[PDB]
């Protein structure tokens, strides 16, 4: 589609078996979810955002469906206030930006 | 033009008559630029992402170039690494996304 920026780009994502809506963010350069516990062994990462460094729990090879969809890579589960999937998964499902 | 997103979207942006550098993000619904004066008034604002809540100084009716288009918007400054292109600014350029 083409997806205007008047509002948060926002989207509907499938991480095991339920859905949750993420926002489609260019700046950001790895997908970082809310608080789950997703199926796996985790490893630590501290990354830095805009108000500071947080402390997220990174999963590999983790299946992510968006929009019908069906992709695959890392996600980081840390304290964010809205789910947030960046430039890893995107470029999965071809995803551009024109103007 | 088409932007992809394997490299992180850099544009070349002319801000004050001088060449900078700075990243298209559909996550930021404001534009954050680094440290520096603007020849404009200023008024505090405190904006909050990853981590938490920051202050930064809220320029008006600054007029930036982005790739050719010349606009005119609301910036503000703050501590940042990159220079950030928020969603006020994109929507003046018609930026889209597509997938
Ligand atoms: C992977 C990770 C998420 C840590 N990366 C970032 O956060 C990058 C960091 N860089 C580089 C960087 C900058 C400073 C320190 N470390 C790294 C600058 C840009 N942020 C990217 C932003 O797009 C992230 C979003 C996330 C968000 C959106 C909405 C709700 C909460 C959080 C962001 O912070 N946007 C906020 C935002 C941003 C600008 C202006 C106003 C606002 C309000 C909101 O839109």
């Amino acid at each position: 589609p083409q997806i205007t920026l008047w509002q948060r780009p926002v989207v509907t994502i499938k991480i095991g078996g339920q859905l949750m809506e993420a926002l489609i963010d260019t700046g950001a350069d790895d997908t970082v979810l809310e608080e789950m516990d997703l199926p796996g062994r985790w490893k630590p990462k501290i990354i830095g955002g805009i108000g500071g460094f947080v402390k997220v729990r990174q999963y590999d090879q983790i299946p992510i469906e968006i929009c019908g969809h069906k992709v695959i890579g890392t996600v980081l589960v840390g304290p964010t206030p809205t789910n947030i999937i960046g430039r890893n998964l995107l470029t999965q499902i071809g995803c551009t930006l024109n103007f």
